């Protein structure tokens, strides 16, 4: 959630005031995935060390 | 020996991975010879100090 703040003013006496609702936002972050392979042979594995 | 790093990818959902196996190299030194030679007089060898 993100926001701001609320915008005053100076004002006379017997003065209506100004609407002065604030607005937010929602930020959204998606999430991915990375991969990698490494195929190999049954002989490498108990010949190479 | 050398070799580099195994690459990775950034995949989609229900996508196969690509095989990354790295290459390899064999770095070789051969060893080399150098020689020099003088030759001197029996008179020489017997006169000069």
């Amino acid at each position: 959630v993100s926001s701001a703040a609320v915008q005053w003013s100076w004002d006379a006496e017997f003065e209506e005031v100004s609407d002065d609702s604030p607005e937010f936002g929602q930020p959204e972050i998606p999430v991915k995935k990375a991969q990698g392979f490494v195929p190999i042979s049954i002989e490498a594995l108990q010949d190479e060390a």
